[PDB]
């Protein structure tokens, strides 16, 4: 007892184990097991960061602050911890020797030392049990739930030693007190004065976003990171100090990088960058030579920038200048995807109240089931919204729902259950967009899926989580969902002419009323129908097909300049009255881009020198 | 007055050991609040709605989903990390449980079921006793929206109940 | 008549909540005080 | 609970250290106008010390 | 690398500061850098090593130096039951010595027994490093809320061009 066990009670009594204000339920219930003669040894049992060590120590914590009642004191707390039995015995016999001599000394204690067990899967139970059949081995188990059912469960002698600990769980009030009665701990352990917003924002955005973690303790770790990074701040230079000399320091790694060449004046290029090298110097003076260079105001804002930095709705963002690309957001696709003006203004509108935030959090984000024509591009307008947001095209996920049409649909894409290949390889969607949930979560063609993966379209839908074969949720709280199914395709090309646009709300409404409930019709976000283009929608398509060239071209160091001739004839081969605006591309390629390859390959196109598509033809050649 | 009154019956103490508390059949057109009136019933008596997860039996309509609500065979992965019912119920029996859509589970999980009501004991991959003899379930429908809706002009109570009881005869037991 | 009050979620939200929220992430509403629900032109419009 | 204080009698007295230990915590606070609403708890407290005083006399 | 022979870096300022602002903790306390074997993640923990040694790392990160259990000694001679016992109690025992002073990078994370490490992480008795494979660190477990509660990570997405 003097040589293997930790006491916890002056542990206590020192400071070292933090003080837990509230919770006299669950310590009650240990003084309550204590008093049990048999089932003597109590087992808190939580999830791991319920606090079954710091329960036991908090008994401890209990014993010396005296608010426990009498029968206790003097029934001493002493902890046999992980290892101290693990002593230089290299031969055998001698650990049955030892734990002999220190259950002859609780033997002799007659309940004076209480023992106990941290972690109580390590310890034994050949020699316990005369020492818990007596009376005279006083242990306590404190352990998490897989390490104490799989410490034991099913030995009824076993659990005949081992009584457990439920608790009850109130609301996020109690853990602001845990916050706020932890908080000058954590100023006189983490070097601050704890204002109120950082831990009451920890408290009740925890109760909102933490799906891993339980209250108060998600907050309280939380707040270990926020004095972490405010710490960072504390010890460093003040602020625009620090945007100066840390920009001096990765970009002169990029003039680092820029600097060692074949030619060094040529490519030097970046002058203005040195120039900037020698002004980052002057401002940087300025400050050096020279609160709001401080926060107190942790912030919620700012550790929701951390989140933010987590998740996927940025708050980062916030504090800059963004209304400027929000105002022609519609432009701004107008430069890569011109025309369609309720498409852009249903879509972009709805992307604004999407990530703005207009609905539930435990409703998605943006949610759109897109019904309508061929003859667009919606691959295309997918990577114009991830080369949009994500700035290129990472997040298209595309994960094709054409497959699924015998019976075991949602073993397929949900993933199959346990003991399989299947299962460890997951679903379709379920694995790759589970290792990006807050994502675009593309799907093509998923009229074709089961109902149940109609159903858990409901679920992403109404819930906005997902559940594989095992039964966890896979979170979508916060991410925008992008379908662009093939549900339109025939009825919408098929439904001119002959077919009026109620009519195929009808019967594609027939379609989801014959499978999905009315909040498939309601909750998306816009029931998106498009519509054939025009000539200058051509031109414009003719112009940001080239500025791709322009850049591509670029790389290689060409210059080509195109007269207005050769826009009438592509004006003139642009449209036809059956399929719209799709062969354009074909037609670029098969009337310009072989000549200008048949003279690019022949010799009569010259590097180094500019290049003009003139017309001495009928149709587009090439000429120097 | 239906739920409210199975409440009190619940508290009151009228059931039969050998019994769960409560079951019930809700159909209908779809827009009147049903799981919102079970976050309502998780609201209530156990105070909060982070007691209510929302199971479904869609996804679970597999070679080895009968693996999945028992928990897989021995030998597999899933058999040590069980099943869903069986793990679910055995922590806390006493609860509050939202099951979505029994229709597309199989006839085993209504057999399954039928160990929820006929002498009260599940054997599982193991084989090994389950308690359900005071487990209140709570089970939606897609039937009441998928002949309801449509149906709703013309037809009268009685012959929604038949062409329920048709498909339901075709894959139940009364 | 079957789908009721159930897309009022969305006529409230997508109805009134898209320019109200122009015009709140706008400028031109400065946050802190008592709302009320004024009366510009026949399409609901709320005023600070 | 006949060698300690009765049942009813520490339900009071640990309600009542659920309220005041809760105000060790609640003291040192953000900005004044908003977070000292808790005149509410403070009655609460009020039916704390006032039943616990009386179950403390009978 | 006060002799200088490890490898340096370009660039990399930003999510190296997420690697330091990672590593001042307390329990979650030890950072995990988090990508395949064709990134580099070695010579972010090493040029950690030398903003910590070489100076323009802030006061905190000045004398601060590095050690590292390797498994290699540990099987070397694991002959009878307490030979790599009373060696990895060494170890732990020379962690206290140096008196949290010892900064360990533990490559290959999920190598490094464990309910001796737990406690002293947990007090702030122990404070280590961590490394693992993208999809070994979907591998190592975060759902242990204790083993959430001794490491952090650090993130790091898909390559560039001027990089
Ligand atoms: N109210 C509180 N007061 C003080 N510290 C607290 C409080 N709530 C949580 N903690 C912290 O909770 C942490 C974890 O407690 P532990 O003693 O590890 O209990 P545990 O869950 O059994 O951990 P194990 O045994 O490793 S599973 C400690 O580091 C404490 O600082
Ligand atoms: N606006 C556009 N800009 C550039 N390339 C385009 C554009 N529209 C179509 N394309 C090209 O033509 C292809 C077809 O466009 P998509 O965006 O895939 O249309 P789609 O309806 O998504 O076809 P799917 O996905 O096979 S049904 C693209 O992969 C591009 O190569
Ligand atoms: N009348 C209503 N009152 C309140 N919330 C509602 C109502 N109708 C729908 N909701 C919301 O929409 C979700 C699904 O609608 P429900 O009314 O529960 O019908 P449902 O049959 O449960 O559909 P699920 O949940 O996808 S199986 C609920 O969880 C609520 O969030
Ligand atoms: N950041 C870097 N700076 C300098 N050289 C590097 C860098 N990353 C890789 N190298 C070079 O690549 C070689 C090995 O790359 P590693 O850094 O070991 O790749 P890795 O991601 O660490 O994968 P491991 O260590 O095999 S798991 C070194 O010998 C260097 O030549």
């Amino acid at each position: 007892l003097k040589k293997y066990t930790i006491d916890l009670t002056e542990r206590a009594e020192q400071g070292k184990l933090d003080p837990v204000i509230g919770r006299d339920e669950e310590i009650r219930r240990t003084i309550q097991v204590l008093q049990r003669r048999t089932k003597n040894n109590p087992v808190l049992i939580g999830e791991p960061g319920v606090g079954k060590t710091a329960i036991v120590e908090g008994l401890a914590q209990r014993i010396i602050n005296g608010e426990v009642p009498e029968g206790l004191k003097g029934r001493r707390v002493l902890a046999l911890d992980m290892g101290a039995l693990v002593a230089g015995a290299k031969y055998r016999g001698e650990f049955e020797e030892r734990l002999k001599g220190v259950l002859n000394d609780l033997a002799k204690q007659e309940g004076n030392v209480i023992l106990f067990i941290d972690a109580l899967h390590t310890m034994a139970g050949n020699m316990l049990k005369p020492a818990l059949a007596r009376g005279e081995l006083h242990c306590v188990g404190a352990t998490t739930l897989d390490e104490y059912r799989q410490y034991i469960e099913k030995d009824a002698a076993l659990e005949r030693r081992f009584q457990k600990v439920f608790v009850a769980e109130p609301s996020v009030e109690d853990t602001i007190a845990i916050l706020r009665g932890l908080k000058e701990r954590y100023e006189l352990h983490h070097h601050v004065q704890i204002t109120d917003p950082a831990i009451v924002a920890a408290a009740t955005l925890s109760h909102r976003y933490i799906a891993d973690r339980q209250l108060p303790d998600k907050a309280i770790d939380l707040i270990d990171e926020a004095a972490s990074s405010i710490r960072m701040q504390i010890d460093s230079k003040p602020e625009e100090l620090d945007r100066l000399d840390r920009r001096i320091i990765q970009l002169k790694l990029e003039q680092q990088a820029l600097m060692k060449e074949s030619d060094e004046a040529s490519k030097k290029r970046l002058d203005m960058l040195n120039e900037e090298l020698s002004d980052k110097e002057r401002q940087y003076s300025e400050l050096e030579e020279e609160m709001r260079l401080l926060r107190n105001k942790v912030t919620d804002a700012e550790i929701a920038e951390v989140l933010a930095r987590w998740t996927g709705i940025p708050v980062s963002r916030m504090m800059e200048s963004e209304r400027e690309k929000l105002l022609r957001m519609e432009q701004e696709l107008h430069h890569r995807v011109i025309g369609q003006n309720e498409a852009v203004d249903a879509v972009s509108n709805a992307i604004r109240r999407s990530r703005a935030g207009l609905a539930d959090p435990n409703r998605p984000i943006g949610s759109f089931l897109f019904l309508g024509p061929t003859g667009v591009g919606k691959t295309e307008l997918c990577k114009a919204l991830a080369n949009f947001m994500f700035d290129s095209d990472e997040a298209m996920v595309r994960i094709d729902m054409s497959e699924f049409m015998e019976k075991h649909s949602v073993s397929r894409l949900v993933g199959a259950p346990p003991g399989y290949v299947g299962y460890e390889e997951g679903g379709y969607l379920t694995e790759a967009v589970r290792r990006r949930p807050y994502s675009v979560i593309l799907l093509d063609a998923v009229e074709k899926a089961h109902p149940d993966v109609f159903n858990i379209l409901l679920q992403v839908l109404d819930d906005g989580r997902l559940t594989d074969g095992q039964g966890r949720t896979v979170d979508f709280r916060n991410t925008v969902v992008i379908m662009t199914s093939n549900l339109g395709v025939r009825e919408t090309e098929r439904k001119s002419i002959g077919l009026i646009h109620q009519d195929n709300s009808t019967d594609a409404m027939e379609e989801i009323k014959k499978i999905f409930r009315p909040e498939f019709i309601n909750r998306i976000d816009e029931v998106v129908v498009f519509h054939p283009l025009g000539e200058q929608h051509i031109a414009s398509i003719a112009q940001i097909q080239l500025k791709r060239l322009y850049k591509r071209l670029e790389e290689r160091g060409y210059e080509i300049h195109i007269s207005d001739e050769a826009l009438k004839l592509l004006s003139e081969n642009g449209y036809d009255p059956v399929y719209g605006a799709r062969p354009l591309k074909r037609a670029i390629q098969q009337q310009i881009e072989n000549p200008l390859a048949q003279q690019i390959l022949s010799g009569e196109l010259v590097p180094g020198k500019v290049i003009r598509l003139e017309v001495n033809e009928d149709r587009i050649v090439a000429v120097q």
